[PDB]
DNA sequence: TGCGACGGTCTGACGCTCTACACAGTGCCAGGGGGAGATAAACGAACGCTGAACGCTCCGG
């Protein structure tokens, strides 16, 4: 079973791989002595991957609150 | 040519509502052509003013 931690970890890994591709493309077209850690990395893929996981996914489900038993189940 | 078999191709895979949701990482400005809106004038029209003018009942000396 992929629990909640492993699923969110996989989504963060996909976002970070996209970020690594973006930063590779950035450093292939950038000069040295003008690179700052605040600049060459972009957090947009990570947040986009997380938000695309928590919504419109078959795993992150709208919790049913009919009764406590349904919540636990 | 006959042979299997190898492979691609192609199809659907009972029914409805109660429910039912939305969608994400990389340039920049100058010169030039059109039409939207404000402007002040214009040719023509009819819109008013001029009371005048025709005709009526009229109270009348």
């Amino acid at each position: 079973i992929r629990n909640v931690g492993e699923l969110i970890q996989n989504q963060v890994r996909t976002g970070l791989a996209r970020m690594e591709r973006v930063v590779r493309e950035r450093m292939t077209t950038q000069d040295v002595e003008a690179i700052t850690p605040q600049t060459l990395i972009n957090i947009r893929p990570v947040v986009a991957s997380i938000k695309e996981f928590f919504g419109t996914s078959q795993l992150s489900q709208f919790m049913d609150q009919n009764n406590p038993l349904s919540g636990l189940t």
